[PDB]
């Protein structure tokens, strides 16, 4: 979907590039402004608590991976789908993915390798678009996402 890749690319390449810089842009978003705003919201909020709270094990993958150069970041999107074409779909591995991502973004910049960000980007957003298509549809997309983190209002 044209629609629902624009969307999340707008999200995803938000969330990686104020993670690097340390500013948000104050650029307007696109079609769906709305719902692309309440998901960055969530994403900080979530994604700053999983990159905390896995750490060990972000700081293990990034090592693993050997991120050295522009050709490293083109070779990240197979590994990116063995990873996560490997088992269940959730809000959480999806969260996981993005959360990564910045993660990378951060060391990316470290490394001088700031133009590598959006095409990073762009790859994280290919992988969850294509194979996750269907079930992000049945899910209701980025309102689902918002949703699912939404626990305030239980009672
Ligand atoms: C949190 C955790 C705990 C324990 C060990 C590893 C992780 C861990 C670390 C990092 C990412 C993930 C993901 C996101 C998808 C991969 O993201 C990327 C992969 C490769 C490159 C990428 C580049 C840019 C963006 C995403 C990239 C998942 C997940 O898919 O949930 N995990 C858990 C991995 N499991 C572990 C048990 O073995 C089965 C697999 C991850």
């Amino acid at each position: 979907s044209m629609d629902l890749y624009r969307q999340s690319l707008e999200i995803i390449s938000r969330y990686l590039r104020e993670q690097a810089t340390g500013a948000k842009d104050t650029k307007p978003m696109g079609r769906s402004g709305a719902t692309s705003r309440k998901a960055l919201e969530t994403l900080r909020r979530v994604g700053d608590g999983v990159q905390r709270n896995h750490e060990t094990a972000f700081q293990g993958m990034l090592r693993k991976l050997d991120i050295k150069n522009e050709d490293d970041v083109k070779s990240l999107s197979r590994v990116m789908i063995h990873v996560f074409s490997d088992g269940v779909t959730n809000w959480g591995r999806i969260v996981t993915l993005i959360s990564f991502g910045a993660f990378v973004a951060k060391h990316l910049k470290t490394i001088n390798q700031e133009s590598c960000i959006e095409p990073l980007a762009e790859s994280i957003t290919d992988v969850l678009v294509r194979t996750k298509r269907d079930w992000l549809v049945k899910q209701r997309g980025w309102d689902g996402f918002v949703e699912f983190f939404h626990v305030e209002d239980l009672e």
